[PDB]
């Protein structure tokens, strides 16, 4: 008979939400958790903004789009489980306009967006047509080697890790063997492939980026009818122990003096809690950073990795409208995606309100790095109550990008005076959208934030503890890895063998 | 005989006000201007918090400290002519804590904060202690001839401005003639030397700013006795034509069929204001970006360094205490500061407060780039009113800086309960701390920003648009170029030759 044990979830995102999930499942005599939560709200990066109860009033502030892939099958397993309502979600639509050097993209014509040489700008004429081409030649071997199999393909990316994409491009490779690009070269790319500056951080970050995003297997997508949010619903309905809302860890210690399982503790607003044979982190890591940690003795370098381990900021700016006017006026009649070098960047059009005619929410704007610090520089706690400026930047962005068929007036007349905006690098309890290491990361420090620690009781995990950063699937293979390191050590393995016969696959 | 001539100055940080100082005290006949702020603050970067009217019951957000070289002797200059009272800055001081994993430095030592293979963590045995000597060695032959002749050096420095700082060390230089290093080592030296990530930044910013903090001169340091705004004060106090505060400028055009010389105007608030012979526009990039450009005709790579060079971050954290127990208790008499991988990462031990017994300021926490984000992701507009998260952090990492003397309990007893914090990036004034280019920016999107713009007519002048980021010194040769420029342009030779005479030394 297995003594009495408690374990302790730090966070209750859909990491720690997951962990709670699989014990509840496996039903361990005598086995307990406490989740603790700093914030008031449950879900993390699962966050559903509903500006009304109707129906299809919301937006997704983190998470909000799966693609169905291999990958990520333990997502949509999840999704299964719990019994989400999953619609198609359109990554890609009809008459998405794309807008740079204010021009329109049009299909058979070169140089479009008159950036090139050849027309006054210094894009090389030879790269300006062919982006898309020249960086499937830069991760296409990568790519085809995750999909064969993503640890056996990540392992064979590692190899080249030490570089990061602009290194990449501008070397032509680890043995300059691939083409070479001067500098307008690469930044017409990271132009065209992702948020302004990441070019810079991890080439491995962004073959995995364009693994996720332009998977070969070309699949479909899906979001959840509803918001993501339902899923937290979801979980939390479950729970055999509830969350412990607005409680923030800010210290965790282990005992060695201590002969007993339970030797573990952590501190919240100054008490100790304490008894726990393992401890579960499941927060960013900038969050973990900020905690006294003393009592666990990290490895250097695994303090290391929790401090200087990347992070890229996110911005997202949501405004409701009377009617869908880029539906209606625009003939944009099924989601996708438009994109700009406009403050903006990037418009997306909703895939779960495609038949509404009444009032209708817009992604106005989605942005990553600089281009999402600079646009969540606008973004305050309490919005400006009288002129809003990141409304009427948003505004004159959006007409910029719909000027084939609208005016400035009338968006401005459509628009309700509802919005909302949110930026993940203000959030004290995530303090960045997610993680997106830098040129070596992955091969250096990553290994060390894996670590055991604690004599194996301490485990840090969330979707910075993966492979597949920004994305659900990272933090539920964190989670699941983490609960299996858990069952190991107290050779638990009638509960092992379990797990591995219901949560593997 | 001169015609009437007005131009419009966008900003009034020091760039804008060091415009109007310049055009007042050169006197041309019948030449106007207008400064339009957006803010209701005027001076920018340039900004004292005063906690109360007291003495020193102050610290600076922006600009604070001054070194006396040769480089910087406009900024000097400037404080002359305006009658500011300096006093010694202490850089470096008296028993100044250095605390990294756990361990204090002390002098001597062999791996003082074992973090050595050696002694189990991943530093070189023979990095770990000359951190300094190998970056002189990286960076001291570009140091060198920057002394020489800043732009001569700068040019020589342009030659490798395709590396990152991380990508010098790891390849050996340029051709691999200079020493190699592994991840470890590089991480370490980023660690001893600047803000978290800051090595994937470029190679020159890493130079100029060892140039500047560590210049072969060995400098005096200094500050200005009473906060830095009284520079603004003073600038203010000698308009011709004072700021108007509270009008944003949003969009900056040229009327090319009008042959009048005041063929230029900007709109604010929707309204138009026109009538300008030259536009001077001296807000940080990401403000410019967001305007709406359009009537410019901007060369499409000189857009492209607006929206992408790259800007790094920085938050300041400044608590009152009812005595300078730095001072007092842990013998910490003449400024200097407090260097530590905690959160808070640099404590500033003021130089102006010395000899003071009661009340006092201490800059507890001065960060850059992921370290300033992650501070600042607890700074807000609305400080939490009555348990505030980053005081408490504060003073957890402050007691544990000052472990040798100080406990947390006399630390926190003796704070008064007042504190300010500030992050740039989250001014909606600015949308960062200042310009920290990324590899190959300064050699290939600079050229471009500073490109002659819509006839001679528009100029894009401030810190960024210098090679003295993140320096008073930068905003004013910006300024004092793009004068020239104006005069040149509209062939004012006496007034050009005056210039000269007068604002050249
Ligand atoms: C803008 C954005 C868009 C995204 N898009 C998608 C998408 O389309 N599809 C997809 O699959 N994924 C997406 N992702 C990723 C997905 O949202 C995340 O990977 C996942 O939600 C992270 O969960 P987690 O449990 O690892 O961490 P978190 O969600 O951060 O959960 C950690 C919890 O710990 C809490 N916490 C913090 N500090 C403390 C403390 N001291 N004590 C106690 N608790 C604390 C936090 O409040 C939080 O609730 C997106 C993420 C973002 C930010
Ligand atoms: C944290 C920090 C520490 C620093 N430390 C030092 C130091 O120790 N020593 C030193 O010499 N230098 C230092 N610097 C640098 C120095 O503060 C700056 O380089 C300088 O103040 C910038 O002046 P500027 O005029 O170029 O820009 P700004 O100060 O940004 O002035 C531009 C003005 O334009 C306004 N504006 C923005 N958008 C609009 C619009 N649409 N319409 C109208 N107006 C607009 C802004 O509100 C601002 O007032 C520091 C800077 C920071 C942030
Ligand atoms: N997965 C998130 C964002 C993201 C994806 C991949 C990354 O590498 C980084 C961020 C989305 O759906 O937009
Ligand atoms: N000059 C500012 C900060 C700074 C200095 C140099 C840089 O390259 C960047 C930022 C200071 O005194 O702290």
């Amino acid at each position: 008979e297995l003594p009495p044990r408690k374990v302790c979830i730090v966070g209750a995102g859909v990491s720690g939400l997951y962990i709670a999930m699989i014990l509840d499942d496996l039903k361990i005599p005598n086995l307990t958790y406490d989740i603790f939560e700093s914030s008031s709200r449950t879900g993390g990066r699962l966050y559903t903004h509903h500006f009304t109860d109707a129906k299809h009033d919301y937006y997704d502030i983190g998470a909000m789009r799966y693609p169905d892939i291999p990958s990520m099958k333990r997502t949509f397993n999840l999704f299964k489980r719990t019994g989400m309502p999953l619609i198609k979600y359109y990554l890609d639509g009809e008459n998405t306009p794309q807008l740079y050097n204010n021009h329109f993209f049009a299909k058979g014509v070169v140089d479009p967006y008159m950036v090139s040489v050849a027309n006054g700008g210094t894009v090389p004429d030879d790269v300006v047509d062919s982006v898309g081409e020249k960086l499937q030649q830069a991760f296409g071997y990568y790519k085809e080697k995750l999909a064969e199999d993503f640890d056996k393909g990540f392992d064979e990316l590692m190899l080249v890790d030490d570089m990061t994409t602009r290194e990449y491009l501008k070397r032509g490779g680890p043995k300059g063997e691939a083409p070479k690009y001067d500098f307008f070269a690469i930044q017409w790319m990271e132009t065209q492939n992702t948020g302004t500056n990441l070019f810079d951080q991890a080439f491995s970050e962004s073959v995995i980026a364009s693994f996720d995003f332009d998977n070969p297997t070309k699949p479909e997508w899906y979001c959840i009818e509803g918001g993501t949010s339902l899923l937290v619903d979801a979980m939390k309905e479950t729970l055999v122990h509830k969350v412990q809302n607005n409680k923030r860890v800010e210290a965790i210690s282990i005992d060695l003096d201590a002969p007993d399982d339970g030797n573990m503790s952590v501190k919240i607003g100054g008490k100790d809690y304490s008894g726990y044979s393992t401890v579960f982190n499941t927060t960013a890591l900038g969050c973990l950073d900020r905690m006294d940690l003393r009592g666990l003795n990290l490895h250097p370098t695994q303090a290391d990795a929790i401090r200087c381990l990347h992070y890229a900021n996110s911005t997202k700016v949501a405004l409701k409208f009377s009617y869908p006017w880029w539906i209606k006026d625009c003939g944009i009649t099924c989601g996708g995606a438009a994109s700009t070098d406009l403050p903006l960047r990037t418009c997306v059009y909703p895939s779960y309100n495609l038949g509404d005619t009444g009032e209708a929410v817009l992604l106005a704007s989605y942005t990553w790095s600089q281009d999402a610090t600079r646009i969540g520089s606008l973004v305050k706690d309490a919005p400006p109550q009288p002129e809003d400026e990141l409304v009427e930047l948003i505004l004159q962005n959006l007409a910029r990008l719909h000027a084939e068929h609208m005016t400035y007036e009338k968006i401005k007349e459509a628009y309700t005076g509802v919005y909302h905006a949110y930026c993940w690098a203000n959030d004290p309890n995530v303090g960045g959208a997610f993680a997106l290491f830098g040129p070596g990361q992955f091969s250096n420090l990553y290994p060390y934030l894996m670590r055991p620690a604690a004599g194996g009781k301490f485990h840090i995990v969330g979707e910075a503890s993966s492979v597949h950063h920004a994305w659900i699937i990272g933090s539920l293979e964190s989670a699941y890895t983490a609960v299996y390191q858990f069952l190991y050590k107290y050779k638990m393995w009638d509960y092992l063998r379990l797990l591995l016969e219901r949560w593997q696959y």
